[PDB]
């Protein structure tokens, strides 16, 4: 590359970080303003401009423009101030941007695969320029978090997600590929407007869609190898669950909604058992719902109990999921699926028909809001649990705040501060009237998915087992220091997520080599140095050709 | 070109206007959303988005983003709604954008030539990709209209100007080259901030700057030929005037501030003499100032009088410029330069020291606000002139409105509507209490410079004489219809400027061939068809390779 | 790629195999003659042209021109008729071409690394376009086979060699890299002429040369990985031997002169023991020389004896190398190096000072001409051995024919046809007066090095052990059929070398996985299908973009 295409390419574009000698040798002289700036000046300038803006959507437009222009400076900006720019880059600002502005990308991002393109997906994959990609994020747009069906406009969900992949873990930006598979949109408003950008049919739910998914995965693994990591982001619950079950064995697929959330919740529980004297195996758990997400969380919990030596049956006896119809129990009138069969225990005497009565009779030590039907955790049940348990553990995993089962402020104020609270939604620190301000921990998947993805990429793992996420949860819990536990935090601070992700990767990497699930050989003697070398560094590299004189 | 670089190039980028067969043959399949859109849908979408925005600066950012992304659609948007988007694209929104946001261009535009690059300007010119350029706009940034010195941030002034070159005249976008020559900035604020993007020295006024201008013009004419049209935009008054005088003979240079404004004012005067019974040669003129701009206007006026057969001396006797010190008169104590010597007439008896008394004694038929010292046209002098003349002609050429000598509303209301008013600043229609709403004509250079530039480009003219602008003014006046003259308008509507510009070009082209100043041979038999063929059309052209089967 | 660069690139160039639709879609229409030809017509045409030529050097020029023009057709031509074109492409015609015509390549081939470029070898390696290379052949030019020192003109030796890598094994042409390291030339004639193309200094033998080799290997392994296969071709005996010893452990290096020749000779010996009733371990061996080449051959022989269960000491007792001074024996006046110490046996009673007397007393069953001092195998010693042994085994590994120790015709005629003869030099079939025409087997490294290289490339082997070549020799011997052994052939025919090489690779691959020396995981269940899939196929692949119509 030379001349103008050097700046036009975001991978190699330096803005004004092009030194004078670089400008003169590479033919960039005269096409740039006379000033020469280090990357620090560039980042400071864009941080000032970002501080000027006041709305998260405007910040999103600005930061994505920076990404389309210069990627290395964009990632330095993102890594430099990551706690404040993470909501802008991934969630929930991406949903709002996709809904209101639709498609904003002034540059080709990822691939658009349609059901009209069935039978020829391999050519579409061949059209993608990058020869080696390691991570692929696939979206259907059917279930955008909090916005329902956006159709083809959900392509911002993978791209933003991939930014985190590079901002936290260190995966190279050119090894990532965001893919949007659109089979139509289900909402009327998108079907009606003339400026919708995609198929105008209603969403296709026939065998054609399943065959399209099969063909796409086969084509991507044919071009990029069997060990390419493919992640299904924001599919429908039915589609995502079924596709994870179908492709988990064949391909290197892990789903963040099902598996990452279980890892984050289990990490919170391990932090709680580090704070509370009693262990996890001693105390029983009550779930708000019983679905494959809830079954995944309970499976991680029972695995964590088993690894400590306690028997699988005794560990399963602890969890008592509660369905929509009622408490999950043997002989119940309501149907019981095979997956939720293991947590089907003996009948309680009352057989309560309400959740509050269920807490009253069962007297659980931990409560988990996995059902997400809405604002289910009433103050009455919270007070009942606080009476039952000395230090109750309350989890409200659903987001946003309105959809959450409980509010951190109410949960902390209603009790005397004894409860341990962790929620998916972000909440500000809560200060009681007497004092003792409490900061509710926030558990989001950004803790887990980047580090696990980096470890799987580096280890050339072909099958992502369910125990990998247990190891990741243990690593995430071990990240916490003693003083953080004393403060009452259950998760490491998001201000220094990058190192956390790196550490997580290390642990997973060691596990992947201990259990013969990693196919990158020779096995490194030290995993930490190997992963720290493999990571991407967002620092400009000189393009000056080496000039010397022969003797 | 094939694949991704086809979209990355704004010249060849089509957005979703890429037909399905084009996407499949050229390898764009899968990189675009599934929808295929004609250019009309694209323009409608962007017009709706533009209507959503409410501030002219936001509109400027949006439209320039469109230009950086897809140029043909940008020019269709600009030509489609040109009256409302012309203030956004060129003036005064470009000044505000350059002042507040500095440099916003996410793509290389034009060239940046600095005084530190002296001695090597030819290499900088060689760095520019386009092999053939016909028009060059050079800015120094010293005098941005209404904003003083912006230093290197004035580069938005050429680029926006060049948009008009393509939006009105039809000059090809790739034949244009915006050049910013920065020799430092004079204002302290730009020198002080760390994020200024250019030289941190104070503006250089020595022989080095003149030699840099000489070298730049020599280098540009060496690479692109002697007939390359070079225009000095927004230099300092001293620098622009001196450089026009120096390079007018050697190179194909015309300055819009000096020569285009004279053409527009003379066109307004010709429209006035079409409205008013009396001819131009019969009535005398009084100027608010006497400078090379005022001398250029008066020179155009005397040329127009001469071409009608009236002697040069008699024509010169009519104009009576008024200096800052006082009325320009022979034997005056104040200095008289050689250029303003011809309009130095016999002493009036009063020798008035104030402008109002000057109007009272001289009793001019026409008044022209070329001095622009500020709000000089008092209501008293306006009433005095309206008493003197049955239908006074009042010109307030200075802009913005605050800097204008008079307000169109006040000028029309104060008189009974008899006056003919034309101003550089845009004014809304003025409706009197009794009735008879009057729309003051607005005279801006966008009438003249695009068509003249197109004619000069097509005719391969090496020297732009001063009579070319007289011919252009006559053409612009002839554009007006009888009903428009009856309404009181002095200029053609800006809604249909494009055709106006085309017509202007035709006339100039004919003149350039009648006076042996055009070097494009063979001379076309009909100039209209020649120019209408040569113009650029902002319509997508199919990239499909021709596929046929041999017999 | 599109248009003219598609033909200019030999990798993607098809000549007239471009179908009409390919020409029309890819923009090649009109740049090619109207005819459309399959690859068969192209190969037939070039075979006819090749038959017209009469001198091997002219054939070499023609075939290398074809390679520079279209590589896939060149490799189809080479594979189609490989027995006759192998002498043209690699040996000995490459030496003659390099000597007489110097550098003939009209296209950049490989890299030229000079000692003046020391300290900056990494930049030179970075200049090479191909991102992934698997095989590297490095030449110094000091010892070209039969032509001494050619300096920088020896670059034809790697390139031609790499052709075999693709013609026999199936290694992709773009994964190969020929490198010529020139530290000067030692011969006066090249130093004297003005048109020599390289350094005009005498060959550098100081520490600078060793440091240059170290730096080059480090730079190549840094860019292309630790498992890149690097082969030292035609270095000096001292330099090649020392560099193999030094870099065998660190890098994936195998030397054909030392290790491949041992494998070929051992394969001949195994074919002999399949023809002769007695086993290898039963009969003793006498060598003409004792050097690291002879020690390598004897090491392969003792390994082959050991793998059959016979003890290492007993196996070593069999080989009796004969030095230049005299028979290698304990207590000898002449110096004995550490490497040749194991084959230092008890003193014979005569202690013969001549080779004929050595054969007379020792009465060896096998004789091997590894010394290559010249025409050493006198008819007297041949008759003596034929009297000693019922079916003597005579090996003349040195080439060319004049340098050979014996002539196949003389060896076969002098005995009654009982002897088994294998020589490096090619010899025509020898027909005795009574009858029974005998075809002497020819043992050249082209049997071994391509298949071993392919197996090492596919298995990602980091260290090439000495037992790999023993396994390769066993595979090569097992290639022979029973009827071929009955005919008296010791090596498979060269007409079908490709499949032979493939089979060799398979065996080596299995060995590399059986001994945990292969780092490509997951380990394939069947090695044969894996290697047969991985090989390069010299068949044109359609460049037509997939064109379909959406429903
Ligand atoms: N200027 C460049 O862009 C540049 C320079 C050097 C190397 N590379 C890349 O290094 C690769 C060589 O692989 P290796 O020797 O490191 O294998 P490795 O053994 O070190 O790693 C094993 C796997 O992990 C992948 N991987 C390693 N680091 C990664 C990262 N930061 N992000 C995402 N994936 C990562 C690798 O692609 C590889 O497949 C080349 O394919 C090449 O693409 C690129
Ligand atoms: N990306 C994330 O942050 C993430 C991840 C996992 C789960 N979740 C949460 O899980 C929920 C959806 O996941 P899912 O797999 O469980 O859905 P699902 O369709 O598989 O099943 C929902 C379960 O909730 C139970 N339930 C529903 N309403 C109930 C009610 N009013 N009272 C008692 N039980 C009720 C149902 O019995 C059912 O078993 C959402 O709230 C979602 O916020 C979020
Ligand atoms: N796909 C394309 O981009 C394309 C196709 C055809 C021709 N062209 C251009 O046409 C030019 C051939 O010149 P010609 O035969 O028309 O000479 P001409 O006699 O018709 O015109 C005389 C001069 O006017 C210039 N000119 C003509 N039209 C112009 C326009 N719309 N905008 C700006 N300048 C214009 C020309 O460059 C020429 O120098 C080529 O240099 C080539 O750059 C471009
Ligand atoms: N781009 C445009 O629209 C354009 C073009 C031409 C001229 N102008 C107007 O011309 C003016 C500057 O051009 P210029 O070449 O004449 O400047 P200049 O420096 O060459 O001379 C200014 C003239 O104005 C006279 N003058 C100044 N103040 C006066 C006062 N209070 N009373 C009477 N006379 C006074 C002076 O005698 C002097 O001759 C600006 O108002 C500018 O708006 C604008
Ligand atoms: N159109 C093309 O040029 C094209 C198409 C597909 C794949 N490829 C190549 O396939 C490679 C993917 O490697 P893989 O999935 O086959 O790994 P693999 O597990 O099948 O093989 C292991 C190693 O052997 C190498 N190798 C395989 N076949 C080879 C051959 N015929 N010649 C020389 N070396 C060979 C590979 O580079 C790899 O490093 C890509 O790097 C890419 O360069 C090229
Ligand atoms: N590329 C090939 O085909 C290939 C491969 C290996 C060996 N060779 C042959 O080996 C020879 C060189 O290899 P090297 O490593 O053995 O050289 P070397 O320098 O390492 O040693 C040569 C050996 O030959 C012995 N010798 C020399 N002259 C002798 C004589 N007149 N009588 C008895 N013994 C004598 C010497 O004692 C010495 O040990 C060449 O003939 C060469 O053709 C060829
Ligand atoms: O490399 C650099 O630092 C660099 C920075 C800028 C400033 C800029 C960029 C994007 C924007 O959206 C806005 C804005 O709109 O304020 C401003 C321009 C050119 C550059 O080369
Ligand atoms: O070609 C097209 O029509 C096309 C249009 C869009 C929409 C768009 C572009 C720029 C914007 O700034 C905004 C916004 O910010 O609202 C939106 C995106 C991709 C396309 O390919
Ligand atoms: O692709 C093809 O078949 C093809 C073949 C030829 C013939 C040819 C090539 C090389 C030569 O050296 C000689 C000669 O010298 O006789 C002749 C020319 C153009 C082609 O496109």
């Amino acid at each position: 590359e030379k001349g103008k295409p050097l700046m036009l390419n975001p991978r190699t574009n330096k803005g004004m970080a092009f030194t004078l000698q670089e400008r003169q040798m590479l033919g960039l002289q005269g096409l740039l303003p006379p000033k020469i700036e280090t990357q620090d000046i560039q980042a400071l300038r864009f941080h000032r401009n970002l501080k000027k803006m006041t709305s998260p959507l405007e910040k999103y437009i600005y930061i994505m423009g920076i990404q389309e222009r210069n990627e290395k400076l964009f990632y330095r900006i993102l890594q430099d101030d990551i706690e404040s720019l993470m909501p802008i880059v991934y969630t929930p600002t991406v949903g709002l941007a996709c809904s209101q502005y639709g498609h904003i990308f002034r540059r080709p991002k990822g691939l658009f695969i349609s059901i009209s393109d069935r039978g020829h997906v391999r050519s579409i994959v061949d059209n993608w320029p990058e020869n080696h990609v390691k991570a692929v994020v696939v979206t259907d747009g059917e279930r955008i978090l909090g916005l329902g069906d956006l159709g083809v406009y959900g392509m911002g969900i993978p791209v933003g997600k991939l930014c985190l992949y590079t901002a936290c873990a260190g995966i190279r930006p050119d090894r990532c590929l965001p893919v949007c598979i659109d089979v139509g949109t289900d909402n009327i408003a998108l079907l009606k407007d003339p400026f919708y950008m995609g198929l105008y049919q209603k969403r296709d739910r026939t065998q054609q869609y399943d065959d399209l998914i099969d063909e796409f995965m086969k084509a991507i693994t044919d071009r990029y190898g069997r060990n390419t990591l493919i992640q299904f982001e924001d599919f429908g619950n039915h589609n995502a669950f079924r596709f994870l079950r179908k492709y988990r064995e064949k391909y290197c697929t892990f789903n963040d909604d099902i598996q990452g959330t279980a890892a984050v919740a289990l990490a919170g529980l391990l932090a709680a058992q580090k704070v509370i004297s009693k262990p996890i195996s001693e105390h029983k758990i009550l779930f708000l719902g019983a679905g494959e997400a809830a079954l995944g969380i309970a499976n991680l919990i029972v695995m964590s109990m088993v690894e400590n030596g306690l028997s699988e049956q005794e560990a399963q006896k602890k969890i008592w999921m509660f369905d929509k119809y009622g408490l999950l129990v043997k002989g119940r009138k309501a149907k019981i699926d095979s997956y939720q069969e293991p947590f089907t225990h003996s009948a309680p005497e009352s057989i309560p028909d309400t959740f509050e009565d269920a807490v009253n009779i069962l007297k659980p030590s931990t409560i988990i809001g996995v059902a997400g039907a809405g604002r289910l955790f009433t103050p009455d049940v919270i007070r009942a649990m606080a009476s039952i348990n000395e230090r109750p553990v309350i989890f409200a995993l659903s987001n946003p705040t309105a959809q959450a089962e409980c509010t951190a402020e109410e949960a902390y104020t209603l009790t005397e501060g004894r409860c341990l609270f962790a929620s998916g939604s972000p909440f500000g620190p809560v200060k009681l009237t007497d004092g003792r301000v409490f900061t509710p921990g926030q558990g989001n998947n950004v803790y887990i998915f980047p580090g696990v993805a980096l470890a799987v990429i580096l280890c050339n793992t072909r099958h992502i087992s369910d125990s990998v996420f247990l190891e990741a949860a243990k690593a995430l819990t071990s990240q916490l220091t003693d003083e953080e536990l004393a403060q009452g935090r259950l998760y490491p601070p998001l201000a220094n997520i990058q190192e956390v992700s790196i550490n997580i990767a290390i642990k997973v990497t060691e596990y992947l080599y201990a259990n013969k699930m990693a196919f990158r050989y020779p096995e490194p003697e030290d995993k930490a140095k190997y992963v720290k070398e493999r990571t991407w560094r967002s620092e400009y590299d000189s393009l000056l050709p080496d000039v010397y004189e022969w003797p």
